[PDB]
C-alpha cells in the first residue's frame, strides 16, 4: 500500500563515475556518504548511484517503490547521479 513511490521529474546520467562501492563521497558538495549501489536505479532512469548518509538527512530508506536496492537507516539511503557525488567537500567552485 503505501510502500510505492514514483521516481518522476528526475533522470540519472550516461556516463558512471569512478566510484566503488564502500567510498566517502560528498554528494552535491554537501557532506560525506557511503555508496552501496551503483548502476541503474528502477525510480528513475539513467544512471544512479545510491549512497548512505552518516545521518538522517538523506532522502530515502533503502526502498524506492518497492524495490529494495541497500539495506541501511531510514533518511538515509538517498539516491542521486554518479557525476553529483565527488571525493572532496566543494561549493565555491564545481569544476
Amino acid at each position: 500500500g503505501s510502500s510505492g513511490s514514483s521516481g518522476a521529474a528526475e533522470v540519472g546520467d550516461d556516463f558512471l563515475g569512478d566510484f566503488v562501492v564502500g567510498e566517502r563521497v560528498w554528494v552535491n558538495g554537501v557532506k560525506p556518504g557511503v555508496v552501496q549501489y551503483l548502476g541503474e536505479t528502477q525510480f528513475a532512469p539513467g544512471q544512479w548511484a545510491g549512497v548512505v548518509l552518516d545521518d538522517p538527512v538523506g532522502k530515502n530508506d533503502g526502498a524506492v517503490g518497492g524495490v529494495r536496492y541497500f539495506e541501511c537507516p531510514a533518511l538515509q539511503g538517498i539516491f542521486t547521479r554518479p557525476s553529483k557525488l565527488t571525493r572532496q567537500p566543494s561549493g565555491p567552485s564545481s569544476g
